[PDB]
């Protein structure tokens, strides 16, 4: 009988490429960190704007440096020994066909890093990868992580958008994907065989449902559950902690949920509209929703940084009353009327104001929050509608074909801050080249400041505190909560530390657990 841990999730999640705004997920994070290869991996670091610094992951890479500072450029040399689980070597195109991805596809994350390569050459047999940028990149350490099989992804069902959904058949790191299963709500690994490094300890690791509370407790308790990540509230963190001889925390989740506006829909065009519309929302109410009974809210309130980063501090002006609201529609020219026969509504000369929400049907949590916020429009007269969609029809046909006036879903926590700022509100973001400021608007007079915490010439903090106020003034994103879950370890397992960096989680030190 082979090793078995046992670590219990909520559910599997919306997919398996850490690249995309879709699959932004504590689970996701763990399968990557466990069978993808990485140029880096953080560490934590309280010194760092993010809380993390990148070390070279030797693993992979005997090393990565930067090469020259004219064009500027970094050379990744790729050991021999490295490569995929069908035998293919990990290499150079590897390292292309990710980059061509994150510039090319809709809806994945914070690509205005990416956006300043330049080329990727491949050298010593695609053993050597010449990566070239227009402009200084000092936060080039986060690019080429999670890497995927190329050869693979390009050809399977659904490619880079679709195709990681439910399958990971090519993996190249300590474990490998034995199978996806989303009626169980089940993932098991496997030690990868082929392997070219130290052997993961343990034979299988098993992510399955926890259950109802007083299950995983009972599960715990009996010691068939070695690990937990899951959501829920005090009640339950203390359920846990009660367990005999089992730690507990709770950690936050490199993801933050946020309900943003289509400036570029005419209805939208007015910022003052906007705030309206923001304000007749209750953001305390979308994160009461967003985080559950079972769970614990940390509101998001600032617009680069996330409430995990060190230097994190509430950016929000002050909230608005719900008639101030109503006041800005009529100087907007709203007027309400009755309903014709086959309550009241709102019209401009005659025209019903309509809100659609676009959201991920992938996603029962965003799903959750985007009603509630068509609910609250709903209330007051607005014709709000929620509409579900697959991700890659919600990034890259409703946006690009103005189907949808509002977005609901995740970005990623815990990523360089400069490129955060560029990526959601930058000018060059607009260009279209998949747009990633999905917002349809920029500040010109903030672009040279975006810029210059960019390629690293003006300190981010500095930046950071220069915008903020800008940015929360063009009334297009409205942050709403920092992911969080509460860990946990039995004592029936060894080698489990409930510590990590912010992108990762508790899983970096999973191939020495082992148990009894």
């Amino acid at each position: 009988a082979p090793t078995q841990i046992i670590m219990a999730i909520d559910s599997i999640g919306p997919g398996f490429n850490p690249h995309l705004l879709s699959d932004q997920s504590p689970v996701n994070a763990a399968i990557a960190s466990l069978v993808l290869p990485s140029s880096f991996r953080p560490v934590p670091d309280p010194t760092s704007p993010t809380g993390s610094r990148w070390e070279l992951d030797t693993t992979l890479l005997e090393s990565a440096e930067v090469t020259q500072e004219n064009p500027f450029t970094v050379t990744y040399k790729i050991r021999p020994e490295a490569q995929w689980t069908d035998n293919a070597p990990i290499a150079a195109d590897d390292y292309w066909y990710l980059w061509r991805q994150m510039v090319s596809q809709p809806g994945v994350v914070d690509p205005a890093g990416y956006d300043l390569i330049t080329g990727v050459q491949s050298v010593e047999g695609g053993k050597q990868a010449v990566v070239t940028f227009s402009q200084p990149y000092p936060a080039w350490r986060e690019l080429f992580n999670d890497i995927l099989p190329a050869h693979i992804v390009k050809d399977i069902p659904g490619g880079f958008g679709a195709g990681l959904a439910r399958a990971m058949p090519v993996t190249g790191g300590q474990f490998r994907v034995e199978t996806i299963d989303p009626q169980r709500d089940e993932i098991l690994l496997a030690r990868n065989d082929r392997f070219w490094s130290v052997p993961a300890k343990p034979d299988l690791v098993l992510f399955r449902r926890g259950g109802a509370p007083a299950a995983l407790a009972d599960s715990i308790r009996n010691g068939d559950t070695q690990v937990a990540q899951v959501h829920g509230g005090a009640a339950t963190f203390a359920q846990l902690s009660a367990i005999p001889d089992v730690r507990t925390a709770r950690i936050v989740t490199p993801r933050v949920m946020q309900l943003t506006l289509r400036a570029q829909q005419p209805k939208l065009a007015d910022p003052q509209v906007r705030k309206a519309i923001l304000g007749l929302i209750d953001v305390d109410l979308l994160a009461s929703v967003g985080a559950g009974d079972d769970n614990t809210v940390t509101l998001a309130q600032a617009q680069v940084r996330s409430p995990s980063d060190p230097g994190y501090v509430p950016t929000a002006p002050p909230a608005m009353t719900r008639d101030d609201a109503l006041e800005l529609l009529r100087d907007a020219g709203y007027v309400s009327e009755p309903v014709p026969p086959p309550r009241e509504r709102i019209v401009k000369d005659g025209v019903p104001l309509t809100i659609v929400l676009g959201v991920a049907s992938n996603d029962p949590t965003s799903v959750a929050v985007a009603n509630t916020a068509a609910d609250q429009l709903r209330n007051v007269g607005i014709d709000a509608s929620v509409l579900a969609l697959d991700p890659v029809a919600l990034y890259g046909d409703a946006l690009v074909n103005n189907r949808v006036d509002a977005v609901v879903g995740w970005r990623q926590a815990g990523g360089d801050l400069a490129t955060v700022l560029a990526s959601r509100y930058g000018c060059r973001a607009l260009e279209a080249q998949a747009p990633s400021n999905i917002t349809g608007i920029c500040d010109r007079s903030i672009q040279p400041r975006i810029d210059a915490a960019l390629d690293g010439t003006d300190d981010i903090a500095d930046v950071i505190q220069a915008v903020e106020p800008r940015l929360w003034n063009m009334a297009t994103v409205l942050p709403i909560l920092q992911d969080t879950t509460i860990v946990a370890a039995g004592p029936s397992v060894q080698n489990v530390s409930l510590t990590g960096a912010v992108p990762v989680g508790i899983v970096g030190d999973a191939g020495d657990w082992t148990k009894t």
